[PDB]
């Protein structure tokens, strides 16, 4: 034994199953908008020796010697994560070290906060995430909501928009620490100018969790949060097609006696993500980020971004004239919220079938009454080079599906079991399914072609 | 742009990077006692299309759908991790989610504990980890500290050995919901059996952390935590030699007729998620299946036991040449050098020994409370790097070049700063410790390295 032998020789029952995720990948349609498709050129660096160094503290400030590489590609990541927003040095700083989105949330709360601090997030089935506070009228879910004393903000269901004064009620009788301004199921983009001016008023930090829209954001298609949000954080994946990983963005050098006030964020915010909650920094993802990050700077990526929203606007459009109802109306970003029971079914029922015929969604709570709708994701298909036309075929397949949806009960056990135990619906199964396979397989796709 | 390009021609400069550190952990004696080179294989799948896969929840009950090759995959990782531990699936079970040892360990804290419920570990300087509840006499450090309330035992500064009886009287004392049995800079083994006496005398969970040993208790070369404690939590690291990620072991079953069940499985999974991560980071979880995979072969159980073998004869080899070891020596992979009776410390030594390619970390010694007098140096990097007992007799003899160099600039420096820019900018010093390194790196080259060759 060297620990040189190809994965294909020493472990074929592991390889054999990384490429029949490789194969399902390729042939299927992703349309769930929180995944993408990573670059080689990232994965690379992801499986790299860089793995085999530990490197607890940060460059100058580490526990230990030896970082002498690992500093400069921390330091690398973190110029090159300024740049894809484009911030200045002296105005913000950022934290490459979180482990995923889920951490660097955590690691916020944890740096700015006091524990059972107060925290508002949009609620979870209105389009806000886990980690942003939820829990439900039974459980404390997230553990942010434990550590946490959380309010949720809902939405509006007449425009299907943040109720963005309902928050602003109650952000003076909740008195929150931090409000959180992000989505995980949201259309429309968020009013950060309302989300400040509501922030600033009942003294709370502004935090936005631009995991879902980082790429748009970095391609300066929609508006950037970075004018108005002290603390931003986000994932390196969804739209930034990157390594599984997370970022902390936080303002930086100076916010009567003449005396320049401060910003408090840097050495909180870095202490929580080490030594509070974190160990070793995971710097093979932390030089993937950076790889997938230097890609953002590139007009290609802007082409690639610009072209989700086109995808996603197209999607919309093709959506609608078929007689599909969207929430809020439309989409300004890069997934849709489709409100499927005004068609006759729900999202509980659509996503299952579309997964058997290789499409990938996943149901969402629509501002209703079992989910009523879908959230259907561009930039996975895009960054397969898909176009306005590939997409309409996407909805074109996606609602041979949710026709046989209608068509296919009365409980959701027996509109599971019917999919796949009728036998002459069976057979449409096949069908439909080795078409959009067939359809699928055509367009490249990024990454290894092996696995 | 297809994202098939390949890195060194998207990044040059990022692949240059890769290189250099490449460089560095072929040329160096890697001696950090957390550390290990992690196999081809096991890169492979941490840096495959698994990455793209969003798989919110279990095998079975996930949040989406699509996820039917990575079920295979985490309920294959998960069967590895028990057969790699020996486990009964009817008696133990494993979360194969958590991102790192950190993040595990928390997980563990929140799915058993409310908040601020009770924490005992072993105190930092005295040999105990981060997550094991430290905070200073000024400061919360770790959020274990913060979120929940953590008490340390210390150990016998006589014997350098827990002290397990002044931990059975304070516990009775402090009363914890959880205590943790497991190290990060201890050289001895760990009387589990005691342990599980002192929490089940005061009513709490016994956590066994063997990150730092795990590798050592899969190949059975020392007696097992899983024998004694309720929660094992580990890194797939180190001595596990995987890609960098988490494991929590439990029990599971049967703890007038009536037998009280456990009840760890479900606290310990929610925890996990939806509580404190979101998506699996499955490239990582595949890399742990690899690795465990290898951890049950018995190659795996030859290298454990090199990797004691050249530990103990690291720590003979120090004995020899005039130095001090805490607890008199080692049984397991680590030793923990006691630099204070030849007139060095930690700290300086440390840089020096950086600065001639052998990377270590200065470690407390019992005694201060102070700049740190000891030295941490660990076996399992280069026993994967086929180093044999004559081998690390060999680096010792390195190691003993470096302390010498750190004293004469002790005698030349006063602070610490000066003690560092003095290496730097002293060219009687600079050219000798080039000739120190340049001997180093020369030796260290000539030995295999696991991995891809070129990053
Ligand atoms: N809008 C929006 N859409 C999406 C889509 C994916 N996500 C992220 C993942 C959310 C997962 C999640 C949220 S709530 C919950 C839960 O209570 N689950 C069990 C509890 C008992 C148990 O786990 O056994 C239950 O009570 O059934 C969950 F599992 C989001 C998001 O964050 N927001
Ligand atoms: N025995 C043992 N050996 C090792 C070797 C590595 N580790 C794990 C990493 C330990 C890191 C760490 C421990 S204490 C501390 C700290 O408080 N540092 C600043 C705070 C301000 C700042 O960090 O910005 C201070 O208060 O001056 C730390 F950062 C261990 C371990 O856990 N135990
Ligand atoms: C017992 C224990 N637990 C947890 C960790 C760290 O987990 P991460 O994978 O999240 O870093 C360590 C390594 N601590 C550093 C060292 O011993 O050198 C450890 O020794
Ligand atoms: C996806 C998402 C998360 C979760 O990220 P993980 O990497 O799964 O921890 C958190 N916040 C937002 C806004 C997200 O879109």
């Amino acid at each position: 034994w060297t620990g040189q032998e190809s994965l294909s020789d020493s472990d074929p029952e592991m390889w054999e199953l990384l490429q029949r995720e490789k194969d399902r990948q390729c042939r299927g349609l992703e349309l769930i908008a929180s995944e993408n498709f990573c670059s080689r050129a990232a994965l690379e660096a992801l499986g790299s020796c860089l793995n085999n160094k530990y490197s607890e503290g940060y460059p100058g400030k580490r526990y230990y010697g030896g970082a002498e590489v690992v500093d400069e590609i921390e330091l690398l990541c973190q110029r090159r994560a300024l740049e894809a927003f484009d911030l200045d040095p002296a105005q913000w700083g950022v934290n490459v070290q979180p482990y995923s989105g889920s951490p660097a949330n955590l690691a916020v709360y944890t740096a700015l906060l006091q524990p059972h601090d107060r925290i508002m997030g949009l609620d979870l089935p209105d389009g806000g995430h886990l980690t942003h506070g939820y829990m439900s009228d039974v459980k404390r879910i997230s553990a942010t909501s434990i550590f946490f004393e959380s309010m949720p903000y809902k939405l509006n269901p007449k425009t299907g928009l943040i109720d963005y004064n309902q928050l602003a009620l109650t952000a003076r009788l909740f008195r929150p620490r931090l409000i959180i301004a992000g989505t995980s199921a949201y259309a429309r983009l968020i009013d950060y100018a309302r989300m400040r001016e509501v922030c600033d008023e009942v003294k709370a930090h502004l935090l936005a969790d631009m995991a879902h829209i980082s790429g748009l954001v970095a391609a300066k298609v929609i508006p950037s949060p970075f004018k108005h949000a002290d603390i931003v954080t986000t994932t390196t994946h969804k739209t930034l097609r990157g390594a599984r990983s997370g970022l902390i963005f936080y303002r930086k050098g100076v916010k009567k006696t003449g005396r320049e006030i401060p910003y408090t964020f840097e050495d909180r915010i870095n202490f929580a993500v080490f030594p509070s909650l974190q160990g070793g920094p995971h710097n093979h993802a932390i030089a993937a980020v950076a790889v997938a990050l230097k890609q953002a700077c590139t007009p290609m990526f802007r082409e690639y971004s610009l072209q989700v929203l086109k995808n996603a606007r197209a999607m919309a459009d093709a959506l609608l004239e078929r007689g599909y109802s969207l929430v809020s109306g439309g989409t300004d970003n890069h997934l849709v919220l489709v409100d499927l029971r005004p068609k006759g079914l729900d999202g509980a029922r659509a996503e299952r079938v579309l997964e058997l015929v290789s499409i990938t969604a996943n149901k969402n709570t629509c501002p209703g009454d079992t989910p009523g709708g879908l959230r259907l994701g561009a930039p996975a298909l895009t960054s397969r080079q898909f176009r306005e036309d590939d997409f309409r075929r996407v909805v074109d397949f996606i609602d041979e599906g949710v026709n046989i949806g209608l068509e296919v009960t009365a409980k959701l056990q027996d509109f599971k079991s019917f999919l796949l135990k009728d036998s002459e619906t069976s057979q449409r199964l096949a069908n439909l399914r080795q078409r959009v396979e067939q359809f699928a397989r055509a367009f490249p796709m990024p990454g290894f072609d092996e696995h």
